[PDB]
């Protein structure tokens, strides 16, 4: 260690001293902040998150919390005009949080919510999700408080091109590569794109999320569904001891993208998915649904907007069930997938789960099991994979459409999920292996948080703290 | 769904008429614009009429290939420089960059007294959406000067070149603009004009395609368009024609130069025979086909020697040679036709021969070398024409797999190349097809490879918010 | 006016209507930062400043509004190694809020309170009063949360080499010129343009402050006392019929730079200065201080850093009074200075001065007369020149500076100080006939917030708003 | 020079700039908006501009810039929307040097 003069703190500590000195720096963020409620809360809760680290050295702490100030935040004036022909003024941020491993790579919201604190928080936890999928990028997050609701296409194009006449100038290939997010789907990312390329005089992979034709890449749409059940697979093979989905019933929530795509490869490696559900409820079949039962379904769900409820009229042995969650169908479940929403699967959920048979469960959405969930399934030794390293299929694909960029060459649909599926190897064996060396074994939860952070710390260190 | 709908003025379906007067309201605004550029107008003429289908679907299509008829930037330049006697000379530079929505501008560069701006625009304007045939991420372009080559020595050819690319290299580079060669930029030129280049932005990117293999070249470069015109007949045979193939087919190849010695080449690989090769003073005919031994001594001929068809003869006791004919009036069977020799070669006349000999498919080596009237006489005979716009695009599809590898800074090996152009010949012929069974009609893949260049731009260009 | 459609609000309002319309800005401008207290409250003042203007045409409170917003704010962290060799985090700031009449100006300043609400209200008010110097200078503010006391000369050279390493890149001589301000002093200056010339490989004009030795101009440490003095003296001359400081007793409150250089240009017109003052208590001299008396002053408040009281062992003349203002003093004064503090000259000193025969008042010092000061001084028909125009003049030196440099010419110490008395000429009749037209006449307060203002408001229009 | 009009509907238009000498200094010369603009008016002017610009004793070069693009009948919106598109090119190839 070259840097190890630079640090106060060193050496192994007890839990009572870890959590002062993680008290002392939270309260150094608070005064910093005193007002960004999700930032020092994202702080407090991957500190917390770290204790096994910072118990073996004290020095890790330091050097999280000098990763907790962004390298650079640019917040910029973003004028446009309406198709009424009044002149609006909104403001655009972008946090470049950490490029230790790459460039900075987050993505971008478009929501009246939006401010600094909020981005802040996700961009700080961005950088170590990022760092889970093992590929060389950083971390990010921007956005604007521009409201897209109302608004005619030709108002969000000006407001795109506005938007990125300022952006542009802080971005680029090798320096900073956004992506869409809430309020930021093709519509905008192609508005962004040609905006940029225009006034760059350049075609390069500042934006990822693009279409196939113009620098897109194929499995975007499955990425992250399938990268959660290979996740899960690889954790089922490495930590339950040569254990598969085969022949397990795989409870799923959600019937959107992730969990439609989940439970097609489910199906690839033999589970058998019975539920899928959506606001009004669930449905279930008893022997699981085919291939066939889900293009059904994803033509339900994608061409006509339907409920759930509409597919019992294309299946005699189907049953809906209103108002209800996918985790309280009558039968044995041996896996739980849940793909809807954050804190859809609480602690009387979870409760059932383990007596229905729950062996693992693995996070589709962003945070969907509630604290008290995940207290019931660590007890019961119920393995949990986290979102944070479970969900990451759809930037990891944004960082292999990197790599097709900077290649000038757009891989097959083949190669690019084979990619993936190694993606999600090593990183479910760099959990374990993480969870096992601070003496956690087979909390995953614990193997994501070690595993993103110390990547990030040893190159920051390696690269003289700068 | 439509993000840019409400951007365009004609919108919705219309008839063959309705179409027919918007196209040449569209071609009399484009002559207004530039009255005397001659070629650019028949080239957007031209292109226009192909396009019908597409147009009777929805007129916004229509609009956007008008919008698309304007290049984003055409950059003119002075460029001084001193001759062997210590004279100053000026000529005019040009660079025709037309669109960048699926990549960078690409296309060639030509040194000629005839060289202006419309003919840079009418070749630049079609390279658009020969480049979107490839499936490779590049726009089109095209540059070059009224520099003259012939007479003048190599040190001036070299003079020029580093003043052309003095001010050329501000306005290109990797991700913005990849020239390459054409008429009168060959690798000398090359060579002349990377070295300025390099030296200049001090770099060494794939900032020109054409290079030699020591410093960023690619193999495949001879035979990129030869292999492309065979790989991409022998797919339309298996998809259009039930599994069938080059392997058995008597092929009757005209023109004796690159594209028709390695189409012959990857005939034989693929099974077929080759049994004629042609020129401007007759055609030669071998009743059992010619082996990959034969090819290599007419290569040789050709190639070192500049010798006519007719010295064949001399190393070949079976070959025979007939003066003052085309290819296609040989005495034999026929199963497949390739014109790989100059534009209008195949007319009305010869395709009526062909149909009657057995010809079952044309492939286009030549850049148009079958006539209007021979098209229609292959329609009705349901003998399939691949369009050269498409077939013989192999060559600019390997200057794309340069561009490549010098993104990735690793040469493949010839083998890989090879995969990798094949590859793009199945999805082109693929999406030929697709296209004109969408829009037209079943099995016309001259519609099929116009439609699907030309969408595959439009698209994105709205994707992009039509900037 | 080729702007006016892209504008909601137009036309004149009443005062109640103007009223209700400033408080619904208010309220956008509160919710858009809702714990910005500095920003949200000179946001407040100025606007309720513009009321008269806003009762012509309310398309000015929209502009008002669109300006608020600053163009590009910079944000970074800051690491740099003590001389310990630990490392430290500092966070680095860059307000950039307007450049339609030039490129963004303003000081940096490096205090361990500074926060981004702070620099948004001192860069939002340096818009304006850089546009009342009628020099091409925009409005920005800067600085960090580096703590400069108790810190070595090498540590302070070691931040400021980090800090310019990452400012650099957002600044330059046509796009944004800082200078000094607290704790950013000569020292501060030279560090950051050594580190700026490495890396740029550039000698411009990209700092004011600089040494004369280096791209410097002479009367920067006298430029805001002088034109202080020279506003008055002009305001005395347009507004009171020919009057000037000739003959006039003044009462100077503050021993500082402002304090001193003012006295010695009030002695330069004829006046005499009878008073100092510091927080421990003020000093008098009944025939008035010479010059040879303030360098004596000047001697003991720069060096030595001692109390006015240690001036009456140099004069025998001299008193001192305890604990108490300026404005105290008994005898007959006709000007006052303010040039200590905010809110030091009170509602009862006002009455005071009234009094003793005050006639005009002019402000050294930020918002040194309270809002009841201030309607004492108008019932009794008391001048009063407000700060942001009459302590203009130390930005007005540092644009000239920027002339220096972009005319790679050093000036004489007389050119440069004919050229700050034109200005202050300038401003004050554009102060003046901004009153007159908007039928505040003689309120000298309005007629700087109006002329400030308008100048970037009809120049924002002419720019098409962006 | 693409840019959307009040109708929301997207034009195209036509801009130049004739940069023709630079040897006594910067290009100069004005830039005009109407639809009888084409490269053979703009070098003409341009041309001449060298030379007059010359007779001045100041250091200014020579050169003309525009669009086909008719001001008559537009709002002043369109009009900026216009002078922005425009803009956005041209500042690529122009500079107070
Ligand atoms: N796909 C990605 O790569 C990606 C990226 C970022 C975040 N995510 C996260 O993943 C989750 C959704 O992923 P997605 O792309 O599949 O979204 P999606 O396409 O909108 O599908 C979400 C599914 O969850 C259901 N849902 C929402 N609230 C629910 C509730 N209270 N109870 C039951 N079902 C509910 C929705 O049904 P309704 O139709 O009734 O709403 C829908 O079927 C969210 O947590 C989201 O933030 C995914
Ligand atoms: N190779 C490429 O990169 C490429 C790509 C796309 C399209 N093409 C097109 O393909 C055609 C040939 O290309 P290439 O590389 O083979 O050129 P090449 O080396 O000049 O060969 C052309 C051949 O055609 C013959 N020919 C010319 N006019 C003829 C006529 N009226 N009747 C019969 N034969 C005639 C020539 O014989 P003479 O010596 O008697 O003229 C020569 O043997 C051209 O239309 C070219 O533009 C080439
Ligand atoms: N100089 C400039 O160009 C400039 C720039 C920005 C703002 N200003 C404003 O101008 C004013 C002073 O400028 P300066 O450079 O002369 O500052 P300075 O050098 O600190 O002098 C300030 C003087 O005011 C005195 N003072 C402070 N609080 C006082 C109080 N409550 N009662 C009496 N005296 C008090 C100080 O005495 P102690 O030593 O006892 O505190 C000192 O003599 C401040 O309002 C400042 O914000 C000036």
């Amino acid at each position: 260690d070259y840097t190890r003069s630079l640090f106060t703190l060193s050496g192994p500590a007890t839990a009572s001293e870890v959590e002062k000195h993680i008290q002392n720096a939270i309260e150094f963020v608070k005064r910093r902040d005193p007002d960004q409620v999700q930032f020092i809360q994202a702080f407090t809760e991957v500190a917390n998150g770290l204790a096994p680290v910072f118990q073996t050295d004290l020095k890790y702490l330091e050097i999280f919390l000098s990763l907790s100030e962004p390298e650079r935040v640019i917040t910029f004036k973003v004028p446009w005009v309406n198709d009424a022909g009044k002149l609006m003024i909104n403001r655009g941020f972008r946090v470049q949080f950490n490029s230790t491993l790459g460039p900075y790579k987050g993505g971008l919201r478009f929501h009246p919510s939006v401010n600094l604190s909020i981005l802040k928080f996700l961009g700080f936890e961005q950088i170590f999700k990022n760092s889970l999928t093992t590929l060389a990028m950083g971390g990010g997050k921007g956005g604007s408080d521009f409201d897209p609701k109302g608004k005619s296409d030709n108002e969000v194009r000006s407001f795109c091109q506005s938007f990125m006449t300022e952006l542009q100038r802080h971005i680029g290939p090798d320096t900073d590569v956004p992506a869409g997010d809430i309020g930021v789907g093709e519509r905008e990312i192609g508005f962004m794109y040609g905006q940029y390329k225009r006034l760059s005089n350049s075609s390069t992979g500042t934006l990822t999320g693009k279409d196939p034709k113009w620098g897109g890449s194929f499995i975007r749409p499955q990425a992250t569904g399938y990268g959660l059940v290979f996740f899960v697979q690889y954790i089922l093979n490495d930590l339950h001891n040569g254990d598969s989905f085969k022949g397990k019933r795989v409870a799923i929530s959600g019937s959107g993208n992730v969990a439609q795509y989940a439970a097609d490869k489910v199906i690839d490696f033999g589970g058998i998915p019975i539920t899928f559900s959506d606001s009004s409820g669930y449905i279930y079949e008893p022997n699981g649904f085919t291939k066939e039962m889900v293009t059904v379904l994803m033509e339900l769900k994608n061409i006509q907007r339907a409920r759930v409820s509409e597919f019992l009229k294309y299946s005699n042995t189907a049953k809906f069930f209103p108002n209800k969650k996918a985790w309280d169908v009558d039968t044995n479940v041996n896996v739980a997938l849940p793909c809807a929403c954050e804190n859809e699967l609480d602690k009387a959920d979870a409760e059932m789960l383990v007596k229905k048979g729950c062996i693992i469960v693995g996070e589709g959405a962003n945070m969907p099991t509630t604290p008290e969930a995940i207290s019931v399934f660590k007890a019961a030794k119920v393995t949990v994979c986290p979102g944070k390293a479970a969900n990451a299929g759809g930037v990891a694909v944004s960082g292999l459409e990197m790599s097709q960029n900077s290649q000038r060459e757009k891989w097959t649909s083949e190669k690019v999920l084979e990619k993936l599926q190694d993606i999600m190897k090593n990183m479910s064996k760099a959990c374990q292996e993480a969870a096992a060396k601070y003496n956690v074994h087979g909390d995953i939860i614990s193997g994501a948080n070690i595993a993103g952070f110390l990547k990030v710390a040893h190159s920051y260190c390696d690269q003289g703290c700068v």
